[PDB]
């Protein structure tokens, strides 16, 4: 009575998942206009029934949001037992706060809206800001990239007893001294004021750029200069999560990174074709984890300091 | 007191209603982000006003709907008094029943939505079903195309008094016997066998005016033409009061016998007009500022249907 | 632990239902004033149950509608695991738009009522407008009668191959369309503007008169009149909900019918003595089979072309 | 810019309401239909205006009920600026505990009822329980007999100074230790063996006024007169300010000893006032009026308690 | 899969609960900033179980409440399945009206706050008007010391056949005839219009002030001079709810109680030990009864008129 | 039309408020019970009012938000028009997320405590996280101490061209750097290690100021300012917009190398300034009138920030 689904042909991670719990992918009619006004038909019965549906790799958030949104819709009124959106890379979550100006807060929106379709449980990886958490009163699972991160660092590095972690801005510091002790090394910290200036110990030391996602990458490319520039003897980038838009691909190739490590929060296989200093962690087996002990009433908690 | 903003590129709708109304639309800052992740922000405050969005008309729904949603909540964190969406073309209004399948009732997510975005009002013009307005607990000004359609078919087409309004599909029937009765004339009706098009009522040597509340690549009211040719109608007009005009639709009507395709102004066509001549356009743009100054005002909203 | 309850001394129907699954209906002691103030009590726990209440054929909607509403709340809040309303005939559902007058929209009252007394669930009849579902934010199954009605025809009209299904407004074209193309046979309809006019082929066919509900049948009897007039063979009238309230009965006993067929979704005993033009369809097997199935988290839409 | 309107035929009430605030009842359209299935119409634009039903005196206590609700939808939903429920008389006001069995809490049924159908403040006269009131998340304005009641006892009851209050149940000892603490007189207490009456406080050649909120049959009041007879009182009165009057009532009234039995305009007597003399009205529109002009006006409604 | 949790440091009555269903009170971890700014920590996993948290009976009723709230809230999202808040004696409840003044009905605000802290379920005992429960949508159980009351009384009072129960207030009416009834016997009221007026019969039997609940006790020891100056042999205090703050325990020595008897839904430990006049009813078993019943879907009304 | 009310014994604030608006703080009665039981009656009419509650300072927290709820109730029944808290420290603030435990977001359960008792808006002081506005559904105004921080640094320290803003902890960056950016100046961080404290930026030959938004025991800021000097600091400073100041921190104050404290009005210091020579007030009244008054005249508040 557990019932995995995937928004659209982006099945990928979705089917990895799956595929993880001994399950198919549940059927789905997707019919879809010129405007992008989508159709969906859930088809088979999800009546008394666990349903999970994890949120598309696309591209499109807007058609990827109200995708999901539609699909829980469909479940919810089909007498679903439970409906738990999956959902490994949250949008919006960057608009999480005012900020001095007469903006949304477009993530409590995309939490509401999540909400009144019909969510009964989030299961996402790395809100951009943690407080996400209370954007919602059905509960959250915010699982964590830094096992599988840690696990990456101690692996593929082989100096990461004498590494330095570095935030690519000034929220980030928290995300990086928690690395930092944790592997008993030094953090650094970079802020944009368009200068940027670093303070802590980076000086013929590996420097490993530690954030939660990379977009246009911009920001990422300059740290990297600055780091050289500052006396590290190479430059590392993990992200949780890798958006790549615009020219992030042309920007990471020209680029001074020994490697861009993200996770599969969001596809990345056509992103790797064109860019060989991208590798890719699989976090499939985290996000089915959580899943299956979601489904049977089991600690997620040990999903936080281990990698099944 | 009173402020109009538009949603999205498609500022031509908006501009005409702040016009009638005298007032410019309010600024707007719309940054557009990496994976079409839009932002939104109000660049003027409308701390307890009286605010009005209407809808964006740039084709991508998903994007407009999440631009106007962020829009509605932006006004109502920034203490807007009152935040109304004017929302010409309904999105998603089709999806208003499960229709014998597994499927969602899209229609009831929008209005939703819209209220947890924090809508206090509609106004729209010919819901798909009547119903929707049943789908939110707040206010619904449903506003009706029917008065300037009328207008139209007896300013514009000779043989109106032995005309027939015809629906292109079953569903349609109750709009066209309205239209039909206001006239005094005939109405005819298209079944697609569920194949092959069945036409009920007569048609035979009188002018055939399709009537549908809406239509996208046009591939139905194309084939009901057709039919209506085959059984003998005069010549066949096509009366829209949502032309989304997808897919083939541009030359899939120029192909077609079609004497004229008449729209109204709830989704820009002016890009479609020049690529289609038979199409003409009955603006609505008066009735959706007579509204929203009628709202404002708390005076009747109720004569304009 | 599934519990099945009656509204009122109009038991007859759930007490169908109930002998359909095995069961007895449960206690309920109901004291009346004067004035109609309606007192409940639950004569046993219903404590961690799955509850049906069957909402009563007794004719006073009002009182029908609070005592179901008045029912619901007491299960509730005497810890039912889940309370669903089977409402074989939907109230108020012609109330179910504003229609360009200043009308309430009765039909979004009542579910919102239904929704706040605590419905958790609605099981239904051929709701008058299938929109209506989107009243509500809980799960409603709407049932069609269209299966036993398609299968009453074939089995009850020799000439069924080659009669015209009409529909006796416009509203209910998609209805008789729908059994039209699945009998493989015409439609007809009428449309009153006082006048009646009908499109469509009825010369010398039966012709079946389908509709959701019929009232006082006013509009039924002239239909038949209409399609006689049309050189109609003779004419037949299948309504799911068989109202029949004021002169109804006068009007049918006079009318040119060959019969009036409803279902038992109303009590039709009292009717059907003073009336030998009716015959009744019962759907008690549709309900018990559609609470079954939802108790059970098994599949209900098999419900919608299966006559169990 | 406020609006009253009456529901259904018992429009004495709202009439004399509407007349202390110097307007005309709104016009509304009530057809009734099969099964008692209620219609209702508002006959005038209500959009942007303060509105406020008053309850109908029918006797059918859910037909009453439904129309009232169905009436504040109807306004909601076509933008009344607010809609007040005026309830002189709560319905299912009894019902509101469980009471040692699985029963309903039915007035809180009711409050949810009327406050999704969007009533946004109430407006009523002695609930059977002051804690109905937190019932509601909106605004409620419980309004006193007692002031008006304590003036008819002075006027009316020459030996009003040596008279007892007594209360028909033990359940109801607050509301007349309460008037009898403002009139400086005694009180006393009936209880039915839970069989015979128990009757605790003192009675003899004094005047007994029996004071409960409501009587319907008056098949406990009726009881409880004999015994206040059987104890020696001199004459025994009937104050009620909710008088239902159904079944044997009327009769029930007259057959007992009562000097008189007073109740209020919350439901209409005229009917019962000729089969029953002995009924007195005390009118309390002017104190519902006076809520009504104070809650749209912003003044104070604390005073009139 | 059945989960108590309790309140602070006064486990107390939640380890009595704990006990008699074979449980030990799950893990939690609070501290407490200066400000009494309250931190929880849950030190388990309570995903997918049935969670009962106990009110403290600590004394600071704010602090307490709080509490509670925000261990609610950490069990919901941490998915508990369901949480009950068993309140032993429910706060704010003498503030349920708003009586002739501008006042709050707290009692419904803290309905509400139970409410949105995501409460699912209450356990209460003798709530100080009935009411109460209507404050909630939420299912209540509002459990009796009735029965318990009734059987102390049979034991320990001889002359219970011929004694007099009386209430303290105008309000109690109810309360005492109830078992006045039950036990066959009388009655009497007492009223303060400062002066008190006793109704009924008191002259040489035993008179039992039976109260919800007792503060300062200036009024039950007001009461009790007014019965023996009536000619009542002996005056005894019942009491569910013993909250004896300020001079209670100053005003309860010098008084001519015979005894004063309270359940311990509030800690009475320390009061004791200074009063020899107070005497408790256990009523732990009563709230264990609730929650197993509650748990299995057992009927909870028979610990109505039972003592388990 | 405008009503100040303030909670529990503290004043001060609300005095300060009351007067730049030209107003008297409204009558409110407050009787403290048993075991802390709270009860407040709103001692005048709110009905049609827009009323302002500004919390109390009494120290403890939980007894002052129960009282602040009670208040924000007992104005909403009683029909005040509009209730806004005026929370400058907002409560529990620091429970904002889980945090890698099974933790209560606190913050978030008092928003929604906040919500149910009927708060139509917020306006509060420098919250812990910006996040927490996304806490609400309803608008919520969240000031700035920071332009008056500026002011008093460029106002009182010399040699602030060359100072460096440091920050306690390593969540704090963010608004250590905008402070640097603001002034063109440095800035550096603390981190203690998860122990001894590891700093990073220059901190050698300058003036250190210490920023952050609240300071409790102090036991932070107090082991931050050793290291400071540590590492060469001339002298350091300590800037908190809102001083809890509890158990040790008064002497632990004192016992430390400061040159000065500073804090906001936020919460009373009257009690630990004649204890604590070395602290100072930045008083921030005049941003809580200014926003109550642009808040009730609906205008900007934004340039408040």
């Amino acid at each position: 009575n557990i019932k995995i689904f995937s928004g659209s042909s982006h099945q990928d991670l979705s089917q990895k998942i799956a595929d993880r719990l001994g399950l198919e992918l549940g059927k789905v009619v997707t019919k879809k206009f010129s405007n992008q006004e989508t159709c969906v038909e859930i088809g088979e019965s999800v009546r008394g029934e666990d349903v999970y549906i994890v949120q598309s790799g696309c591209g499109e958030i807007n058609d990827n949001l109200m995708e999901l949104l539609i699909m829980i819709n469909a479940c919810k009124i089909a007498s679903a037992s439970r409906v738990t959106a999956v959902i490994p890379c949250f949008p919006y979550a960057r608009q999480d706060k005012k900020d001095k100006s007469r903006a949304p807060i477009s993530a409590k929106l995309v939490a509401n809206m999540l909400s009144v379709a019909g969510a009964d449980h989030i299961i996402t990886m790395d809100l951009h800001a943690s407080q996400i958490q209370g954007f919602f009163d059905i509960p959250v699972d915010n699982l964590m990239a830094e096992p599988a991160v840690l696990k990456w660092i101690r692996e593929n590095i082989s100096e990461w007893r004498n590494c330095t972690i570095v935030s690519p801005d000034a929220g980030g510091a928290k995300r990086v001294t928690s690395i930092a002790d944790r592997l008993n090394v030094d953090f650094a910290l970079i802020h944009k004021e368009d200068r940027m200036v670093l303070v802590g110990d980076v000086k013929d030391r590996v420097a490993i750029l530690v954030d939660d996602m990379a977009d246009t990458c911009g920001t990422i490319c300059h740290a990297a200069d600055k780091l050289l520039s500052a006396g590290a003897t190479r430059v590392y980038a993990i992200l949780t999560h890798g958006i790549f838009s615009g020219p992030a691909i042309s920007r990471i190739n020209n680029a001074c990174f020994e490697a861009v490590v993200v996770t599969n929060t969001i596809p990345q296989e056509d992103k790797m074709k064109h860019c060989s200093k991208i590798q890719v962690i699989d976090i499939s087996m985290i996000l089915a984890e959580a899943i299956r002990r979601t489904h049977n009433g089991e600690s997620v908690s040990y999903l936080f300091s281990h990698v099944p």
